[PDB]
């Protein structure tokens, strides 16, 4: 039942070297978490605008960035998506990366495009120690 708050995530994913990861700014991977997934390592949704299911605390889709069986899958991240439903994000981040690296870059989850990339993420991470 790993469920984070936001300066825990951020000081975790800043030392995973995403602060700046193809250059986007630390408040942006942790926007992006927590209305994804609400900092959930659990989060699931089974009926997402395609027809597969999101995992984990990023969403990842099934059809493109893991592998599973209900239906064929790229698998661009070459992992099973279960693993995205256990408590070490450390497989997560690793995929995370890939994803941003295609054309749409972090708009490729919905949610960061909704509530934060029209934001000013300035003092979104203000009150935490990193
Ligand atoms: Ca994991």
């Amino acid at each position: 039942s790993k469920i984070f708050s936001k300066c825990e995530l951020a000081r975790k994913l800043k030392s995973m070297g995403m602060d700046g990861f193809h250059g986007y700014s630390l408040a942006n991977w942790v926007c992006m978490a927590e209305y994804e997934s609400n900092f959930n390592t659990q989060a699931f949704n089974g009926r997402n605008s395609n027809g597969s299911s999101d995992y984990g605390i990023f969403q990842l889709n099934s059809k493109w960035w893991c592998k599973s069986n209900s239906h064929s899958s790229a698998n661009a991240c070459n992992i099973m998506c279960s693993k995205f439903l256990d408590d070490n994000i450390d497989d997560d981040i690793a995929c995370a990366k890939r994803v941003v690296k295609d054309p749409n870059g972090m708009s490729a989850w919905v949610a960061w495009v909704k509530h934060c990339k029209g934001k000013d993420l300035s003092k979104y991470l203000a009150s935490c120690n990193l």
